[PDB]
């Protein structure tokens, strides 16, 4: 029953150092060899609490080597999914059940296609954590992550064993619900927030544009069957710019440390999304159109 842990990032580790220090068996998959042997000098994964750091000495090892895969815990970025869960799919087995971490949608429909013979269960996590060197992450915020399976929505028994490790979570029926409701709130705030150069709180000086955002991102989660979230999403909206007035949101600091921006699976799947169907969409494509070319005007991903 370990724990395969692909991914030693801020989620990654944070995830890794919880299980592991609550006496549950937990192995690191990392990248390669060489990633191995900078991993055993450190002597494991430094978790930062309150300026207090602790090391956690987490087996590790390579995808090519170790046991067969029975659970696995996808923790990179969603435009990495494909790659990562490819390169150990030659151990997993046919009972094999992933968590996939990811932010958006688009990157675990992907992840379930290419492993078809495996249960991918879908996360929406709310915990803050960053690195600070290769294997030290600080655990900034606490927050809580949803599961749940649109195809098997029965809930897995080791649940539990995630309360046992300090892990908040809860179980929902209805997952892509969550990831939706997400989804539209990463939409509204964080293209504003790179294209205007501003915190979360600059945002309250653009009420019109966030009024007419949350309007074509309403009709879109009316067409998709979530009606309540399209009627609190303003309110929704409102609440976490005041909550996060003083923040820097995450897609700004993606690009202001030189980074990839996961816009392919948040505005870029809402934009496409709604091409699907039938809806136009003119103020999230204009939207996606500036957030692109703002994008390659500094040499980085539009996708
Ligand atoms: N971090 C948060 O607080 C937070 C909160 C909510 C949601 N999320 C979501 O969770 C996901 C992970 O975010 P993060 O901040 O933890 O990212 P991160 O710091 O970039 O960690 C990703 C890790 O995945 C590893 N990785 C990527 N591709 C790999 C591959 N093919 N094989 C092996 N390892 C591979 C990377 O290794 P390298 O070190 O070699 O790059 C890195 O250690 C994102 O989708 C994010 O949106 C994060």
């Amino acid at each position: 029953m370990t724990w395969h842990i692909l991914g030693a990032g801020s989620l990654g580790s944070l995830w890794a150092a919880r299980l592991g220090r609550a006496g549950l068996p937990v192995r690191l998959i990392l990248r390669d060899r060489q990633r191995l042997r900078r991993y055993q000098q450190a002597g494991g994964l430094s978790l930062v609490e309150d300026g207090q750091a602790s090391l956690y000495p987490i087996a590790a090892e390579t995808p090519d080597g170790g046991q067969p895969i029975q659970r696995l815990l996808l923790a990179c970025k969603a435009y990495d999914a494909e790659e990562a869960a490819s390169s150990v799919a030659h151990r997993l087995a046919g009972n094999a059940e992933l968590l996939l971490l990811q932010n958006g949608l688009g990157s675990q429909q992907a992840v379930a296609a290419r492993l078809p013979r495996s249960r991918c269960l879908f996360a929406s996590s709310t915990e803050g954590a960053f690195r600070d060197g290769d294997f030290r992450v600080v655990f900034a915020g606490r927050g809580h992550t949803w599961l749940g399976d649109p195809r098997d929505t029965n809930a897995p028994a080791w649940l539990t064993q995630l309360s046992q490790a300090g892990i908040p979570h809860s179980w929902s029926d209805d997952i892509l619900e969550r990831l939706w409701r997400k989804l539209a709130l990463n939409c509204a705030i964080n293209p504003l927030t790179v294209l205007h150069d501003c915190r979360n709180g600059g945002l309250r000086q653009h009420p019109e544009e966030i009024a007419a955002l949350c309007d074509e991102l309403g009709q879109l989660l009316h067409a998709s069957g979530y009606d309540a979230a399209a009627r609190s999403l303003l309110e929704d909206v409102r609440a976490v710019i005041d909550a996060t007035a003083a923040n820097y949101s995450s897609m700004h600091q993606d690009v202001t440390r030189g980074r990839r921006t996961e816009i392919g699976y948040l505005l870029g799947y809402a934009c496409q999304h709604g091409q699907r169907l039938g809806l136009p969409l003119p103020r999230l494509g204009t939207l996606l159109a500036r957030l692109q070319a703002h994008l390659r005007q500094r040499g980085l991903p539009d996708r």
